[PDB]
């Protein structure tokens, strides 16, 4: 094509109102093929059984829960934001994580796209293609899906990260997700359990754990403007919350996007929201 | 000497008459001693036992078979390419891999040369000489070597390699070691054999495996120019073999060159050719 | 603060004469962290299981032995050249390497001061503060001390190691931390005794060892000005000493400074000087 390492020309055109191909049911392409494999490995760390795909005609949604069950994976693909997307109607489509888990790993910078495609006429398959415009080399893996496990808490847990259920989290902050790494790595070392602790008012954010007689660790955010904290604890009330620490660090480890938002309320349920072009990751844990 | 690092100011000489040191049956020296690296961290990873070693008056060679004794490797080092290369006649060496192993992995950039000496004094002594020329330091090697092990098939597999031979095998193509480690990494992941298929023509290259109900992979080569392709497979007839990814991955790997050829025939043997700078690297698979 | 990443404006104070606080039996402020590390890593290398820290007005020592009790380490660092120093009066602790191991392992780029208080108030406790400068994020560590373990030699190790005693070490020179890693790395392969040889007068140094029938090795430093060499044996008299490996090969890995000096003497004993900033490390292997 057009080389200098082959120049990427490619066009985000969004959503199409028809398919390229006739019988294609769902129709997705992008030029971030990294997302995906950033994406699976989290399903990797959470050691997620299966992935429940809902395609609409707006975007594509992964669901997962981590195997403990105390996680909730909610990443949709805007398909507005990347280079096609078509999808006829809604369906609903299960990905066993293990078959798929070398297939994402695979993924490298020598691909500068991913192509999704679902058809009428193979209704259990789907296809990934993954294409080096180096060499023009298209690389397309046939996965068997399965009708999908029916697990009715989504339809609760993607009300729970509604925009008027979110505003009302009493205590969020950013972290970028090498901050958050840190953290939890830093963590991991001694304790599973970390306490989360804000008073009301302009004091620090403090993440601590107590081991008497041997360590005791207390890391203090004495710049809240400068992790975009922002509480809505009253005056002199004392917001304290004990969160674990594995998933926490599954998804930090994963660092599956730039920055990541972290949502606290008072019963010790968190909300991390990673939002990376057109991925919009949520992470709900209670 | 001459320092900035220490600036590399060596001649290659190639061939001379005469060595330098009256008591030696070969004396050879080179300013790439990664290549060394490599080649023995493939026969590695073919868990070669014994490296063949034949030396003539123009070059050297080493010989060896892979464990499973599917495989076959030529590497001979061009004396004329070389800094400095004398044999007083054709004589054969006989090598431990076990014993040279981390002799070889411990060749790094701090090497700027290698010398290989064999005297008539030590029949059964090879000398290897690594050279840091920042602090003059000499690193030296007695490796004890035995009179090799006959195998005969060695004057048919160095019979195989030859250019009358192999301008007739229908199918090749040149892959970089990014590609091909690429490729057969990927394959590794889901199986342990892949179907080489070229229809007669300007089609595509093809390599596939097919697993029912779970996952097939078919990676497709559009332009036959981009990998340098050639193929004299009569039209409208179908080229299709299988070939086993152990032993490729093995040379893949070892990322012993920078490009590498890749021949095909009709009853499934492969020969891969890697050439690099003095060294010609030869792959028979039968 | 002032930012560009945080634009680093520390100032080197060095000792002071009253704490900031009042309470503070030890104020210690370092801008280089990383040497921390590096020296606990040492530490681990060596599986010692309680380190010694002895607090002066002066300087701030550490004493370990490793486990086979073959060798001791002193590691100063000096307090007129860190940023902050204060101590009382002269006191000991004794702290346990394996509970801050994962602590001093946690020190990265990303802090750039490391604090060391030791109270009255909490006898038993020695803080430890990391600080990230970007976010303004403090990360405190409480580390439970003890009273230290007696250990009488260490009057007579810091004794072995003054400089009146160290200039009459007949065979001393310096190695990088890269290079002293790559000798003692490759000597671990095949050995664990190399014998360091040298003749009186102007001749190279030479380590080697000698396994009948396989291999025997011999690096030899042909420059002795190259490696800041200098020997007052006898001419015509020969230095002969065996070391073991696995000793210097833990302090060559922890690669805890620059340059290391490199002291024998005729019955075996060597002396590992390195110096880096505001850190002696001092290594007796007898």
């Amino acid at each position: 094509s057009m080389s200098e390492r082959v120049v990427p020309n490619f066009e985000r055109k969004g959503i199409l109102e028809k398919p390229v191909r006739p019988q294609s049911r769902l129709e997705f392409s992008y030029d971030n093929p990294l997302i995906f494999k950033n994406l699976f490995i989290y399903f990797k760390n959470l050691k997620s059984k299966n992935i429940l795909v809902r395609c609409t005609p707006t975007e594509i949604t992964f669901f997962s829960r981590d195997q403990s069950q105390a996680s909730f994976v909610i990443a949709t693909i805007d398909g507005k934001n990347v280079n096609h997307y078509y999808a006829s109607d809604v369906f609903w489509l299960g990905i066993n994580r293990e078959l798929v888990e070398k297939m994402f790993n695979s993924i490298d910078r020598s691909f500068l796209k991913i192509t999704i495609v679902h058809r009428y006429d193979k209704p259990e398959t789907l296809f990934f293609i993954f294409t080096d415009f180096d060499i023009d080399k298209e690389c397309t893996y046939q996965i068997t899906v399965s009708e999908p496990e029916l697990d009715m808490d989504l339809i609760e847990m993607e009300k729970s990260i509604s925009e008027e259920r979110l505003k009302n989290y009493p205590l969020r902050w950013e972290f970028t997700s090498k901050q958050l790494k840190k953290t939890f790595s830093d963590l991991s070392n001694y304790t599973e359990l970390v306490t989360i602790e804000k008073l009301g008012g302009d004091t620090p954010l403090h993440l601590y754990f107590q081991k008497f007689n041997s360590i005791s660790y207390h890391e203090m955010y004495k710049s809240s403007n400068k992790i975009n904290l922002t509480s809505t604890i009253p005056k002199s009330q004392v917001f304290q919350i004990n969160v674990k620490i594995a998933h926490i660090k599954s998804l930090a480890s994963a660092m599956v996007t730039d920055k990541i938002r972290i949502l606290c309320e008072e019963n010790g349920n968190l909300i991390f929201q990673s939002e990376m072009d057109a991925l919009m990751l949520n992470t709900i844990t209670l």
